[PDB]
């Protein structure tokens, strides 16, 4: 059987090393393939700080619920192995910051030790006047990329960049399985219009000193969209930038005075960092997460298509649970074609 | 009026800082001189992780309980102020890890969020079955020491280096008031059974990834003699060794062995840390901590003794309400030498 994954961010390489780990054996030959056209460096995964954070607001399928639970445990167990720094994981506590009282996150139970902050630490931010202090994990986009990339490549997984036309182009040369892992990009493939761009620009600062995440949050400016500080393990990165239906990847001057002054604002120890770089990404935003099987009928026998995309702000946070699913939808295939 | 501070450590200086910031305008010759056998980089302050935290068990003195305050408060109130990076000062959370229940300490609302760890927590810890986590500050010796200079040079404190062999020295040179810090080595100047050396050794180490210090504790071995994990600024102090009496100013491989062997069965992660280097300092350890006025009586007249020092392991956290009482007993001298 012949497996073709587009795409090689987070979502691309954790769901082919889920498939060859659970079917490897199972499988006369399972050959494995990834086509991306962009790689380890340059995707959205690479802008992401990775902190482990689901949306405030509930979940549309209370799927993604599980998904991100699963996620959070299994990073977990593996935060204090030796190998955790490679991955670019690691435990990281740190603040939400609201103007007025808010409900309980659903995931309040899933972070480690979440309570509500005291007077005294909400004299240190005097714009804001509620908030959360927890403990999560960050799980650095480019490091857990070339992780991912060298494991799967000991698993003799094949790497090719290319960019994909159609599903065709690639059924036609001989896939019976497609895993559709495109981001924000799915749209060139098959019309989505319920999937758009959310484009967001950060800043990596170098301040060692920072040992928390600060989080502000602002409903007049919407999600992810008011400013925020959150540690690398060499860098901090600093954010605040939410635009709906925006493609340009490119650095805007203005957000980045956006970025900096809000930032500064909230921790005036910043003015004295030192600027080592900006970037721009793409949120594949989605009311949900597209995670479905699709059968391509072309003719005599047709090819089979595993859609796993629109995981927006939270891609990171819940991957792993997304590429359980994609293996359980791909286990459904096997059984389908007898051979379980 | 001529006063001599005699100590360039976190006490001397902070000491000389208040005095004259407290005094100056009501005095018309105000001069102040420090006189040191040791400075900026080779004291204990400069071998101190710079961590607030006092001990475990109640002082001798309650008001050692306030002084401690007094600092963190004070510390507090400058964190996130433009200059706290000079200070070496910032926020930083954590774990104090125990192998059974232990009652809270005094100073529990003193530090922020103060909260007992919960059975997930100590699952990431398997040698321990209880446990504290909370938000306190650092306050990097050597970078402290820099700033507190640099403040006292901008107000005309002059620095000699020179050991003084005792009192009546400095009395014969013309000193109205001696300001004594002499921290471990207080006893060479003045017989004192009570103060003895708390022999300390840390490695420093390159491990960006840590963001919480951890602090374990060990009924058998004793205070500050179990392994812990220290976040600096740019670097992690790995320690555990308090040897009382030990005099010897050298780094021991066995002692080093002990640090290495301890940190990485608590943090496996380190195992891949770079080791930067590895000092030793001297706790100057008193059942309390002495601070009082002693006339000398030396010839005709009699010379002012403000004695500060024997701060043990908490030096760095009982810094600033020492140096206020201190200013304080200096205010009396003037009223009796009738110049308030
Ligand atoms: C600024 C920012 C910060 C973020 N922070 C966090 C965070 O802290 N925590 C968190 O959980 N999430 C965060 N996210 C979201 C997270 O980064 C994304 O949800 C995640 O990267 C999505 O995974 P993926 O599908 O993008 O993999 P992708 O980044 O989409 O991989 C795409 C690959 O597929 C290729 N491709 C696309 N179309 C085609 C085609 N037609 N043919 C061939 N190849 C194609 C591209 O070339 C690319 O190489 C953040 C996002 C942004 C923008
Ligand atoms: C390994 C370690 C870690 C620590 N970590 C922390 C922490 O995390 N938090 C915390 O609060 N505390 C900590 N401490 C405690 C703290 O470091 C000390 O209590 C503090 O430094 C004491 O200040 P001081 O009196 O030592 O100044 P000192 O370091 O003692 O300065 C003394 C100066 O006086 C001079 N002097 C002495 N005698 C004479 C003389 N006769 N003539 C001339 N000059 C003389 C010496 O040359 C020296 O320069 C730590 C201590 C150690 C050893
Ligand atoms: N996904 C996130 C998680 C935390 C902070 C910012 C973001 C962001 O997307 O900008
Ligand atoms: N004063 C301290 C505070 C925290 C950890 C260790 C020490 C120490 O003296 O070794």
């Amino acid at each position: 059987m012949r497996v073709v994954v587009i795409g090689a961010g987070v979502i691309g390489l954790s769901t082919a090393l889920c498939i060859h780990e659970r079917y490897h054996s199972v499988l006369q030959p399972l050959d494995i393939k990834v086509y991306a056209d962009r790689f380890t460096p340059l995707t959205t995964t690479d802008v992401a700080a990775g902190l482990w954070q689901p949306y405030l607001s509930d979940p549309n399928n209370p799927q993604e619920a599980d998904w991100s639970q699963q996620t959070f445990d299994y990073l977990l167990s593996h935060v204090h192995s030796p190998n955790a720094e490679n991955l670019g994981l690691f435990l990281i506590s740190g603040y939400n910051l609201f103007h007025e009282a808010i409900p309980d996150p659903s995931w309040k139970d899933t972070v480690l030790g979440f309570r509500k902050l005291t007077p005294r630490e909400l004299d240190m931010f005097p714009d804001y006047g509620y908030g959360w202090f927890h403990t999560s994990l960050i799980l650095e986009g480019k490091n857990y990329l070339q992780w991912l990339t060298e494991r799967l490549t000991e698993r003799g997984v094949k790497f090719f960049q290319r960019k994909v036309e159609s599903f065709e182009e690639v059924a036609r040369e001989g896939a019976d399985v497609i895993v559709n892992c495109t981001g924000v990009w799915a749209g060139a493939l098959q019309r989505d219009p319920l999937l758009q761009p959310g484009r967001g620009q950060i800043m990596k600062v170098d301040a060692p000193w920072m040992k928390h995440f600060i989080l502000t949050h602002d409903p007049e400016r919407g999600i992810y969209n008011s400013p925020y500080i959150i540690p690398g393990t060499q860098t901090v990165t600093l954010g605040g930038i939410f635009q709906l239906g925006n493609w340009s990847e490119l650095n805007n001057i203005q957000d980045h005075n956006t970025i900096w002054e809000g930032c500064c604002r909230l921790e005036p120890t910043l003015k004295n960092a030192r600027i080592i770089g900006e970037r721009t990404g793409f949120r594949p935003v989605r009311p949900q997460i597209r995670l479905e099987r699709e059968q391509l009928r072309t003719g005599p026998s047709n090819t089979e298509v595993i859609h796993n995309y629109g995981h927006g702000g939270y891609g990171l946070t819940i991957h792993w649970g997304c590429a359980l699913e994609a293996a359980k939808l791909f286990g459904r295939i096997l059984e389908e074609k007898k051979l379980s």
